[PDB]
């Protein structure tokens, strides 16, 4: 059992950061609520999560960012959480981080939720790999 | 599309390395070989790669390693790479990191490789989700 959902356009309907993308530092959090659609328009679901800007990582200057979130599709509740460097972020790069599976079709699956920000504070492409 | 290989047992078959697993540090490293096999004990591929301890995350000491390796499965190739913390490498918790499909049956999927270690040096448990 593999699952992939496809999620061509996600839109950041409310954030509240004091994250300075130009210069972004250790510190800085936000918190978002977002919706997902799929490739005809319809909307699949929305997430509702949060991040920190946690350290730098020393060999590159990373901006290691914690991010925690409940998605909720139409049949089931996956939740995310782990790590994602915040300079891949900042420049429309895939980032990527594990899911549970919490209610649902999704309940006893566990994966991977990817996502690539196409506009800043408004828009992603995204992925949700489950088995 | 979506598909999850599962690998109850994967062996070690060569390992050189300076890690020294009851206190590993910075910049220790390992070069490993190993073989996949399936639940009646049927070979299903190899791997051939390496990994370097390359720093300590704040939030949790976590022993920051960097893992490359290329899996040789009957029907293609996957290539694998990206960071798992060596504690939860050395204390039998699943890690897990990028994987690109490189040939055959794999080529363009991408997805994720994940292990867990069961045996110092010798074994583990892994699945590789791809989509």
């Amino acid at each position: 059992q593999a699952l992939l959902i496809k999620v061509p356009t996600e839109i950041v309907v409310k954030v509240v950061d004091d994250v300075d993308v130009a210069a972004p530092a250790v510190g800085q959090v936000g918190k978002f609520d977002d919706e997902l659609y799929d490739e005809a328009g319809a909307q699949i679901g929305t997430s509702s999560g949060n991040f920190r800007i946690e350290y730098v990582r020393p060999t590159d200057g990373g901006l290691m960012t914690y991010y925690q979130e409940d998605i909720t599709l139409s049949d089931g509740v996956i939740h995310a959480e782990g790590w994602a460097d915040f300079n891949d972020v900042r420049t429309s790069k895939w980032v990527f981080y594990p899911a549970t599976g919490v209610s649902g079709r999704y309940l006893g699956l566990t994966g991977f939720r990817q996502w690539r920000m196409t506009g800043v504070r408004k828009s992603a492409e995204a992925r949700i790999l489950m088995g």
